[PDB]
């Protein structure tokens, strides 16, 4: 909407989710506030919301099977 960094759910771009999913994996997923630093205008909230938003393990995602019985 307009300049800033707070807000709700602000944008990604390709370049900070590949730095977030990588130092996520590198520090962890408890280091959100260190790694916030690393992406400019962003904060534990949003690493760490952005992340298990879509970047995450959790999320049920296909395991290389589409169309299963039962």
């Amino acid at each position: 909407g307009s300049s800033g960094s707070s807000g709700k759910g602000g944008v990604w771009r390709n370049t900070e989710d590949e730095i977030l999913k990588a130092a996520v994996m590198k520090y962890g997923k408890n280091q959100w506030s260190r790694i916030a630093s690393l992406l400019h205008r962003k904060s534990a909230k949003q690493c760490k919301a952005r992340w298990y938003e879509w970047l995450d393990p959790s999320i049920k995602k296909t395991e290389w099977s589409g169309p299963s019985s039962g």
